[PDB]
């Protein structure tokens, strides 16, 4: 039912870094409604704020779709907060992080996530939602 | 319209390594029909045979969804055949290859692929199909 | 006399990640009183806030007992703030950080700390207090 | 005309870590006036706040002189915000970061910066200003 | 009740390498009595002799406080003997082994030990005793 | 008063590798006069000749501004000659050596230099002169 | 009862690369009969064919003695097929693979095998058979 | 007299990956006739087939000119087959394999080959033929 | 005729670390008699004692079967003593040392040994004896 | 028409390090005449002199065949001079530099060269000439 | 006056591993007498015994000439004992340890020794004695 | 009889970098006369000049004592010239090159030299002479 979509540093800049972050929210919220879900979309440049949203999902046992931006590669604290989630965690990157700098090919999140989607654009979010909708059966 | 789904070594063993490879074919072909696509699903344990199917997709300019199994980590020849594709190439792994041995966290295919889906089970294939259906607009 | 105990990201979650962070505060404050000390215990998920508490200890020349959580492994800025302390700095980890992932076996703090205690549970804090009480003689 | 000088974690402590951060501001603002520029000097220990000031410079197409302190070595998110700048970005370190610990000899910022000045003291800032003044001709 | 304190190569030289090894024994034995324990303190420069004392602790299921000196960094055989202990094993270093040569920052013992204390001087031994006294409850 | 500017291999080719090496000399000598200095500018493709000019600066206790070209990355002998200088040594690169090949991001000179300027064009030389002029006070 | 002996690339060349591959088959089949076993010996230069023989042993729950030749060092796909075996897998090399090139000292098979024999010549096969005969008791 | 030219995976695609593989055969066979040689040109995407052609050259003691494509970088089995050749082995790459990805700069074949030609286009084959013609004297 | 079986540190603990070291001796001595050999079995936790037994085998030109325990991974001195043996040296490990910690996958002994057996239990010793019995012909 | 053949350190010693450097010059000059070219052959042990000959080829836009001897592996300055050539640059080694020490398998020149010939003896020079003659058509 | 010459594991085997260890003692003792010194020569295969002889030299402030055999490369404990010497410590190897295996090119002793002699045979000892005789002046 | 002592870059600066290079020559020439030798001492900052002196020693089959200064660590060309010497080559460093920067602990010369002396001051030269005098017997 409730799915949390959390975006990390710089993702507020989408469209100027053409879909904007507001349009992304709209797209996600339409998809989720079609799927029978309710998406809660949040973005912050602040690690502490991302931690607090992860903590809340942990306490509520709600899935998470996380695009942690550069913190993917660098934050053990984020990793550790994510390891507490009991529900599914799907890591998303809009670009293909394996076609860029070598340092972007290591993620602290992937090993603890249920799965990862990269390179498929903003549609990656939508596809993550669909996994979570079809992974509510038994 | 036509999408090629190619499975590499050991993927014929699905279900005993519970969905079998035949059931996977059936699932993919139903999804593709719903999406308005036609999926051609092939599996081989032979690198040379996988190369030939990639070559054919290159000549036809048809997208590919590739689960290369262990060859993901080891074959430069497969990589090189894939670099010739002009249409989208989506790399899929059923399990989360970042939660296993360290050697599975390097892929020769990811850098040249449009994107990658891992850890989402057999549904990863279906989600790759949906990207390709929504990425036929302009 | 005054000792600062500072806890970093995720340590507010103790007990659910059975002793809670409030119980830890209580335990530390009882020990410190028995030892003739006054413990000031603070926790934050925010690097900037941890920096400010370190800066204050530097200006006051008061010892610090620091459990920096994941920032131990990743923050040069925290390290650098800690290098300004003139009083003792004791690094504490509740779990044995050498029995986990390889990345947890490198600390930016250990080289600049007076000493380090790991693996001894919440009692590590209490033992750090006792060092500081017996290291006030000449 | 407008140049942004942004200082990262611990730089507020200058003089006690003998020129203070206020004196640095004064020195920069006098130099800039002599050069015909207007310097806006900001300092924060908070990554999110540094990101926001970088974002603003990106939107305004104004140059930046950045001393990111320890975040130089560790933040991909800062790097990524900086990659959006269209105007010049000059990385400054007061000390010679190549004469210290080995870990300080890798910067995530240098590859994306116009240039870098290290080891020349607070005068590094002033010299960065002069580059920007003479790099306004055609 | 019985705790074994075992010191490895060069620790017989304490005080001239100002507390001597005899004074250390005395200090440990007074602390242990205060705690209600009985400490058995042994030192040898001989790996085979250290192995035999570890084997005996294994057979008796008695805790160990071990300062293995240079063998910490180099002996797989010592590690392997220690892995047989069922009771707690606390690794102690008098100096901060992370503030010295890089090679001293890897220990074969830490991963298999209950916990580790470094940098706190001879008081590290005493603090290890206190852990073991308070870790005899249920 | 006297400052030595020494250029290493290939720097004689400036402008064709648009400012030529003669124009650089002229620019440096005008700046230096404005600053009250006297610049002596030399260029050679010969390591032995660069060594001899460094030796002379060492004997005279005169500062050096050095652009060692490729020898920056490869010559321990140059490094060692430079370590004898008692006056300031400022390393200069016209391009940003951190935005190119990985091998150019290690310099044998930086650790022993007072500071380093890279990426600021030929103006880097001029800025190095200004440091040296303002670093003649007490 | 049935044991599979599978030889990989180049092993058909034994004797000319003095025992030939046919003589090896004969030697193995005589030993196995003496032991009360039935050995099925197969050799191929084709990875896909080796995979198929491993798959068959997996389905039948029969032990395997495998000399994978160069594929030992390079094939993740072979490894993965072997991980499905429930019966014992004994890796054999005729020469001592640790006395040659460094690259031959890493095997993808050893970690998943029951055990490994190297350097003992063709007798290694025979000794592997004897393990399997004495490892059929309870 | 007889020289074998063997091409590995993907080389059948020459011209579309403008000279085609058939034209290459024609060019090689004309050159060889001019030189007094007889060239036998073979191409396969199958490692096992390449092995068999190498084995045949070994048994006949005929030289080989080998373009192993991606298998250059990855196959120990190919290497090992090649080590059996008594006649000259010349490794050829049409492109400069040192101007591409880092992984292409290591070859398992070069150390065992007589020599290597890269970057000289299809003419590399022809030049390899000429070496072999002039290396038939005493 | 005479074969030396030497066991290193911790191997005296077999059965409690269910076959004991005495039972191993008995098993080896029965096998050897069946084979027409005489086995001399020795175990020590002391490197110097192992060295002396290796030296004696060197002087007598008698084969050795060596299980050096942790010293396999760490002792150059043991290696060097073993390099003097003229008769066969067979390295044995009871467990599969490639299925454990990464550090156990490097042996100083393997490169100088005739061959190695790992993972086959105590039967590895017996199989080593059989090699030595069948390797006494011409 | 004009091709420059430049030989680096130690190549003057050919024949005693049986063809001498004078005979090499003669062989090259005969080949070049047969091909319709004019070869200018130079050798020096001095990096600065090699640089000057490269600079001259750059200014004249003439091809170069370069055997830089040990400087291949070590000189960034030589590399950088070579990067200025607009005409073809063919790297030659007489021996197979991949069959020797590991350090000889990295070249600073190969990535910037048109192609490389190694292991083919002095005939490598002659083959490089032939490439350049047939690469003068359109 | 008194110089200690200490030999480590395997050095008792000199001559059979043609000068024997007794002849070495004789040679050293004749040289030392000629120089006006008194040499005390000791050899052991036991680390603990070598430690005790180093400890004694430390307490007496007598120089040491040490050939630690394989322990050079592996013992931190030996290193640490040696760091206590106040008089000169000269490391000797009879063979050139840089012309052998790569692992022999790292010594734990060299960094703490006054100097090192390798490759000069048994005469290395004699030359070490001569240094110590001429290094007794002021 | 004739021994060549060759000094590389910066060694002309001895005494100011208290024995000067002229005094070193005098000391060497007195020692050599006492030993019955004739020493020829040369120093240059020029690699090409050092090469020429090595070449001459090669042609004459005369020993060499070489202090190559920084070129020890960096020149493959020097190494290669030295490999041609048939007479002994003794590498000398005045300081202990293993007690300084890590990069000084790798020498291109040591593996090809007869032996090496470091850390023994200018007396190292004299001791090298004595080896060569006593290594003229049979």
């Amino acid at each position: 039912l409730i799915v949390n979509v959390i975006n990390g540093p710089n993702l507020g800049r989408l469209g100027r870094r053409g879909t904007t972050h507001d349009e992304l929210v709209a797209l996600i919220e339409r998809e989720a409604a079609e799927l029978g879900l309710k998406a809660v979309v949040r973005q912050s440049d602040s690690e502490a704020q991302l931690l607090d949203w992860i903590h809340q999902a942990a306490d509520a046992a709600e899935p998470v779709i996380l695009n942690a931006g550069g913190l993917t590669h660098t934050s053990v604290a984020l990793r550790d907060a994510c390891a507490e989630l009991s529900a599914p965690l799907i890591e998303v990157h809009i670009s293909n992080v394996h076609a860029r700098e070598e340092f972007r090919r290591h993620s602290y999140l992937s090993p603890i996530a249920t799965g990862v989607i990269v390179g498929l654009g903003i549609q990656g979010y939508l596809l993550a939602l669909r996994y979570l909708a079809e992974h509510v059966g038994t």
